[PDB]
């Protein structure tokens, strides 16, 4: 419906306004190019850092949020019906502010949570872990309202830019920061909590060979290659050490690490060019 | 060669139509882009996911087919010569139908090992094990047939889209399952059997530190769970379950659940501000 | 400025005259298609394998040179000014054929390093370990003299494309060869040696919960899956087994692996496609 886009339009106009000056910028940043989905929701919610500068105005979020939507449609369509589709939009359409509240709390999240990173900037256009997240809560939002295929697929376009594989049906709480990135894996229910750190190569997924994934509380961190796996509940304020097998349920306030230490023991180029 | 491109244009039609009821499908998809091979080999093996519904005639097959077999002959010929080139394009389309019908039961395979598949429809359209299958059947008959070079350049190409690493001369059979599949690296000398099913970050690979065989042989059945690392000239019996982050390093007969054999010890023991930071 | 993209250019064109037998190459490949720096970093260092055969005279490598240039300052502009954008400009052009002098290195390492590389051929135009390192040596150039949001952004698509993560202030030295990569994660403050090896999913990290990054001596082999986190060292000639956990320094001519090895114990298509249909 033309009149809710303009009025998600107005209030995604609103939503800048009110933005801490972090999330502002008078710059010109370079174009990114990914895939439409991802660059149309980057412009779309922030436009400072994805836009030239004289594109920053209402027509232009209409226009964007417009593509958008058309294109979430006629894949809605494709795999169901123009009723869903419909359902479906209406319902992203009415969250859109609300995603960028949450997306902005990520990118908080990561700032905090991240020494390496040096400015907002940086992170938006940048860091995989929040462009996962973007489109994320997009596609949660659609799967909930009954698209489990569109919204797949979705997740499988930002799984094969990042690395990332986090499924559309995953609950995810506020200022969840996902560093670095790649090999990361978090299955379709699993429920994660507020505040928490992902690091690369970890797993949030069923057991190898209903609910059958992990729910994570708030303030865990899980270090880089864990492997967490099965219906289990790790507690509020967990840190789960680098490479650890989980299995099982995991007491809040604990700190779980690889038990023993390993096994050590003692003990030109003309050349080389010259084989082949 | 025309007749020979022509003869399997018309198997992979007569392939299309003795389909599975499952295999089809009367909607337009949106097109999906990627990179020229993996967009035309999706084309060419499920017409019915990738292409506008006015673009599926005999015609349009041969087409899609000729514009492939073309671009590999080109680059083929750059790493080597005409007659390599043709040599391999040549087992590659007499085995077409043949690895369309092994990519079929890759779907199948990913649609029985998946709780989360819901559609054949999705594990064509989406799924990153389905897409690398595709690849690798095609790039193993170029490497089998003598062309090393474009072989794994192609598998590059799919390693850089899908995260997953399969070297061109690694021999797969069928119902083949990789679930998630980022860091999944099998390397060239590797042997995997029937109904396997891999999961993200499991290395098939090479001890860390011709016709030899340096990495492992799997057989039938066989499940890897995420993060294992299963490394050197070993094999891997049929019927075995690798549990998650097992470091294998020596030959496991079959009908083993193999797992690390110790759990991790365990020990007990807002915006505004933050925003204020980055604003100073 | 003009006249130091001739004198870079034509140090270039000596540079590819220069080079071993091995690294050129008569015939001509398809284009390679990715991301605008890694097609023209590739194409300047490589020319024989990334570019046609009428495209290989002065004025093309200096008009490929510009492009990235131009595309470097306008990018560093974007996020500084003008005055930083030429100091990072300047130093990357003076240091351009000592850049690829290191990735021939690189390539070196890669033939040595992996039975699989059968030519420099394939190394040069398909290995991501390899390209990884095209871009991180521009990259580290960028950050040391002051840019350290775009060199971070260049780093990150690199990243999006071969899964392979390393910081541009990492510091690394020569005959580098990352194999296969995917997962490989290396940070901001982590100092690497000569001659080294990493595998797939290893990570040279910060403790998961100044320095805070491990710095590896020469001749160290790490293998698949292994964390290294830390302020630690590991000294030369070290190999480390894969999915290692390490959180300690390692002396050098050590080997180190999980001690233990894991515990084991015993124990139709149509049909398939009814179900669902």
């Amino acid at each position: 419906m033309s009149s809710l886009l303009q009025q998600t339009s107005q209030l995604l106009v609103q939503s800048y306004q009110s933005d801490n000056i972090a999330f502002k910028s008078t710059k010109q940043f370079p174009e990114k190019k990914s895939f439409l989905e991802l660059e149309l929701i980057q412009k779309i919610l922030f436009p400072d850092f994805f836009t030239r500068r004289d594109k920053r105005t209402f027509n232009n979020v209409l226009e964007r949020l417009s593509l958008l939507v058309y294109h979430i449609q006629n894949s809605i369509e494709a795999y169901y019906n123009q009723q869903l589709a419909e359902k479906c939009i209406t319902a992203l359409l009415s969250q859109f502010v609300t995603i960028r509240e949450l997306v902005k709390q990520d990118i908080i999240a990561a700032y905090t949570g991240d020494p390496a990173a040096s400015s907002l900037a940086m992170i938006i256009r940048s860091y995989p872990g929040i462009h996962v997240m973007m489109i994320q809560r997009v596609a949660h939002i659609l799967y909930m309202n009954g698209d489990i295929e569109y919204s797949r697929e979705l997740m499988e376009n930002i799984h094969s830019v990042t690395g990332i594989d986090i499924h559309p049906g995953t609950s995810i709480g506020n200022h969840f920061f996902i560093d670095h990135g790649v090999g990361v894996v978090i299955g379709e229910t699993a429920v994660i909590g507020n505040w928490c750190r992902v690091y690369q190569s970890v797993t949030l997924g069923a057991m190898s060979f209903n609910k059958r994934h992990p729910t994570i509380g708030d303030f865990v961190v899980i270090g880089a290659g864990a492997k967490v796996l099965g219906n289990i509940t790790i507690g509020s304020n967990v840190k789960i050490g680098a490479n650890c097998w989980i299995t099982q349920n995991i007491d809040q306030d604990q700190i779980v690490f690889i038990s023993e230490h390993p096994s050590q023991i003692t003990k030109e180029n003309l050349s080389w060019v010259n084989s082949p």
